């Protein structure tokens, strides 16, 4: 289809006669058509025509009879009616039957057909919506910052109704961030998760989850009445975990690890510092496995979905390509950050590698199925 | 931040600031925070008595076991019967009264309880919304520049994996919207969906079948030729918004009816989609151009994942960032037909590109549209 | 734009609109540009006429060949004499006097030469500045976390490939200037040069070596043991600008005296740096932090790498764009000290970032300042 | 270097004692220093400086010589002086010459050294500078556009003078943007040229550098006192040229194609329209040799150093990756542009392949030597 025009059914190539408007000016019929002037028009058009007709004509004999000029008037995107297609056998005088192109092509010319009426539009759908109401997540802060009273607390606010209910963060904000007609590649596979931040980058003051207060909420944590804070330096990324998610005890880990009955642990490895409680979605990169206490305590390396690189980070081998440093002082944080305070070196499993974004989604499942019947078990 | 503090109401006044502070002229909060060591059971315990001060409004001296729970609550502690029990116990403070002291040393003597907090809160909002989750697809058929070919669309069932033909006018939803919405309250919503019929660079015109059964894109095709812009090519990506109507039964800006058209809308991000290619952008303005004496409207829209979608928040900022591109869009429109024996053609509000706002709005008319020609139709 | 104009000077009014524009209502500008059409010896003619016209100012009906001259060299002609004579031969105009008719025939009838505009201007403003752009470069040597470690610079010859060590301080330009500045004259020059001297997400102290010859960086070791920020890890690079000293002979905002050493700089970016890697950097801010009773600026620079970087014009964009950074880099530096049994850092201005105009204007005094340090030692 | 501090020199790794501080809390020495708390300090570096102190003493025999001790506290960073010598000589009490560690360490401890006197600044240069006036790039637009007095002229204002001279754009703008020193990667090649746009994107008016005309502006292109457009469309990137360049028709490309006594063309692909005359930065991506009339027609594919993806396109096969569409479309424009008129199609080397940046560079090297001539010819 980059030499000549074709019918858009099956014929040769060989005999078809090259229109004469191109042979001559030694360029192609389809740089004539789409480049060229409008004079390769209704001469242009006849031999497109005669072609076309030649390919219903597949006895070729001359001509068609009435009921193939018919589909082929349909295939030329004419909508040939009956109040139409007598007014064609009419106009078109052959007695006999028979309809040669000339005869064709002349009555064709002459009848761009009747517009008017009432131009017809097809509502044929597959009817698919639901009733569900959009919700607008919203988070307050209440209570006094540094103290045992401050926390952050989670609303959805009905987007039609404009009721407002108290959610959990960590039950209610969906872990898989889905869209109802899903548009990007077929090809492209599904990676967009919700992020909860509790530690904002550059910051070193311990926030959490409640997992055991209602609706679970944000507090800080506060032994004693004072604040804790890490001591061995800042989170250099916003640190948080990932809604909808449980390393539960009753289970097994890489060997013999236990997971450490919590959501799931996220670091955000985006330029951008989020607020403490702070929800957004992010892409998941891959997974460090550390242990904590003989606990089974993953990481997931994640980058948010606003960061201006997060689109040239495909997997986890990028991540040093675009941020080099990044996952060595990721690691290297990790590794040593009880130290300060008398502990030792926490160990790895896969040798410390960060284990790409499929083996880190699968994690992210399990994690998931855990928090479903834990949702059950307790109800 | 200056001294740790209760969470409730105080004076500032005669709150003796920790003696370890003072020694080192820092705060107590750079101390707490920044200093690398920890908070000795002595220095834990005058922020423990500042605390039981704050309780004990009333100045008294003692509080009533009620309140040496609720503070206990306060201080994170899980106080159940089998505890509160206990220590009303221990204390053994038979008129019901409790002083520091004794509280003090009785909390230094029971930190509780490690495993018991397997207690988990359960309590959500319990919003069970399932549903298919879709997969548009598109697959080409027939053959390219000939009356046969055409672009279907269906949906993958992302569940049971079935696969049903949909309309790309009727089913793509024209407004891509969040189950849970997480983007800040502030922030109002702009993600529309965008169906690409000619795209950037080419000028061989596409368009969404209004007339035939599913609304397949299909070429431009008069007598056996396709169509083609002559005037030159789109330069952006150039489709229209699902779900949308321009009745012709109605009026715009100008007493100017609309063209029984969805609407149309113009991409101007740096990527080329395909023909027939769906994706999400942001509504930034729109064009008012008369064709044939009917209002055509052109909504100005980038991308989501053009690099510079995000400092694009509404028509002014697009001379900022892609400046050349409103002048050029508007001056295509406004003579792509002379060069076929055809004249200028006109405008509304004096061919200025209006903002998103309005733009919406429009949008939004021209979907309630939409949706009324579905209920006559049905 | 309406008709073909002259570029001279003439009244709107009586000019003749093309008759083939008018005819099919469709100025002569969009005419011409977008349709489709040759313009037609008999359309030249018209608008050439026209011309003439605007030469005519004292509208006789004729020029004198001296103007015939200009004009035919308006019209891009290169009217050399073998061409005048020939002209003047040609129109055989004996009194002086050529008429618009006998002008165009004569144009008509001599398209002129083909490859005798095989004539070159080669008027140039030869600014001859050749020189050998060198190629900076940096060799580890010693072990690391050892007082052997030292991080060497040279520059490489991009010539002669010959290559000599050089110090990172007095040899690597503060300003990136260009030979021949092609970004606009409004946008005023902001590209310094940086020297990275403790990495993004690191502790360990480093610095570049005023005393040793040619300067390279060493490490922060006392007494046989490496250095550490015990505070936490610097969160961005840290470095200083070469060619610039914060003297001690002089006193700054607030009667504080400098601090003897090259000033230091804060990048901002998401990259890190590798330990004495230099790039160029614009400046954003200035932060006055009192180290040891000393002026210790700051300067807060991003490099021109990063995705941000052109999002970024002065110091209030920062917490656009990388919000809770400036508040951070203030409060890391306000404290890191006290865990080590110190007190909170002071600052000037009220610890408020500066702008970059008053950053740019200290960087210079530096610099002026390390230009005379030159002097008086040497 | 991550398990024990050394010395920096050559020594075995069995028989060094690691510090009893360390063992005890079982986290390597590395560790201790570097993330415990600073405990492990004047009892961490006694062990470090007596095992640098058996570094010395080769002939391990428990003691070195007045002379050793000397470089030992050279090397640990001391500015050792004569006047300082004896002081050290005096203080330690070693009539028969011999010093012990024990001996020495004490004294060490015992004299953190004279900071005061005249802190020292070494001011060995390397001393590379130029007295080159960096100049301001200046464009003014006179003339009426669309009209045969339309120009736009360069300047340069000198930024030290402030003094202004009038420029070519060919001749005087450089066609290698380079750096006095250049601080980028040794590793990464050189990159970054000068590139005129002679027809903003988006449009389809013709403007080119007068090489007739002295100064050589921008001037319309007027026939017969019209201005001429392309008819095909407009050009949909910014078209130009690369100043310092010159197709000499003296000359022979890709098989018998001769230059065209022009420039060299440039085409940059990026998002941002250019004004006419503009100059900017660009990358060299690729090339396209196209044939003009048997004459030997190149297009630079290049993109603006100030375009958001610049960076992420490394070489003529991310075009595709980032832009697609574009390489195809700028093929096809070129291929096509003459047909609108009654031409037909051009045709191209290489099959059309668009060439690295590799070979588009070293056209471009060409390309200057042969301006470089011309300009000595004509001079
Ligand atoms: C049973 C005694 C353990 C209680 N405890 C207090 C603080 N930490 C550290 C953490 O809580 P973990 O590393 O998750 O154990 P974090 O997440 O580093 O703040 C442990
Ligand atoms: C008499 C000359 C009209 C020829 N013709 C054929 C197709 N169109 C283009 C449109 O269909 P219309 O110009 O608006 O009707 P669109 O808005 O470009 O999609 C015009
Ligand atoms: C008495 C405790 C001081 C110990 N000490 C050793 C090194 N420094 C860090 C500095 O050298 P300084 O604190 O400014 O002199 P810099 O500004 O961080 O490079 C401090
Ligand atoms: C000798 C007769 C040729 C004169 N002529 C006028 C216009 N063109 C086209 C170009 O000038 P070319 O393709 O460079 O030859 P352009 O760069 O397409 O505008 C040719
Ligand atoms: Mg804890
Ligand atoms: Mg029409
Ligand atoms: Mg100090
Ligand atoms: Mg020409």
């Amino acid at each position: 289809a980059n030499s000549y025009i074709g019918t858009g059914l099956d014929t040769s190539l060989e005999n078809v006669k090259p229109l004469p408007e191109a042979c001559k000016r030694n360029v192609t019929e389809f740089d004539l058509v789409a480049y060229g002037k409008d004079e390769f028009t209704l001469s242009m058009e006849k031999r497109v025509m005669a072609r076309m007709f030649s390919a219903f004509d597949v006895t070729q004999l001359g001509y068609l009879e009435e009921r193939k000029i018919e589909h082929m008037c349909k295939y030329l995107g004419r909508v040939m009616n009956e109040d139409d297609v007598k007014q064609m056998k009419s106009e078109i005088n052959a007695i006999d039957g028979h309809i040669t192109f000339e005869k064709f092509w002349a009555w064709w010319c002459s009848h761009p057909e009747v517009p008017a009426k009432k131009d017809f539009f097809s509502m044929v759908s597959v009817d698919f919506a639901v009733p569900y109401h959009q919700q607008q997540l919203l988070t307050r802060e209440t209570g006094e910052l540094y103290t045992p009273s401050y926390r952050v607390l989670y609303y959805f606010r009905d987007m039609e109704t404009g009721k407002e209910l108290q959610v959990s963060p960590w039950h209610d904000i969906p872990l898989y961030v889905r869209d109802l007609v899903r548009t990007k590649p077929a090809s492209l596979p599904m990676n967009r998760y919700n992020f909860i931040c509790e530690i904002p980058k550059w910051t070193r003051a311990k926030f959490e989850i409640a997992t055991g207060e209602p609706f679970n909420p944000i507090k800080q944590d506060i032994k004693n009445g004072v604040p804790r804070f890490y001591k061995h330096g800042d989170m250099m990324w916003n640190y948080g975990a990932l809604p909808q998610t449980w390393e539960s005890t009753d289970v097994v880990f890489e060997g013999g690890y236990v997971g450490d009955n919590d959501p799931i642990d996220a670091i955000e490895i985006g330029m951008t510092q989020f607020k403490v409680g702070q929800v957004g979605a992010v892409k998941v990169l891959g997974i460090l496995g550390m242990i904590d206490d003989g606990q089974m305590d993953w990481k997931v390396i994640c980058i948010s979905h606003n960061d201006p690189i997060c689109r040239f980070l495909k997997d986890i081998h990028d991540v040093p390509k675009f941020l080099p440093g990044c996952l060595d002082a990721i690691h290297e944080w990790f590794r040593v950050y009880k130290i300060c305070q008398g502990g030792v070196e926490n160990k790895f499993v896969f040798n410390g590698e960060f284990k790409d974004k499929s083996f880190a989604m699968k994690v992210i499942d399990e994690s998931h199925y855990m928090w479903g019947n834990l949702r059950k078990i307790n109800k």
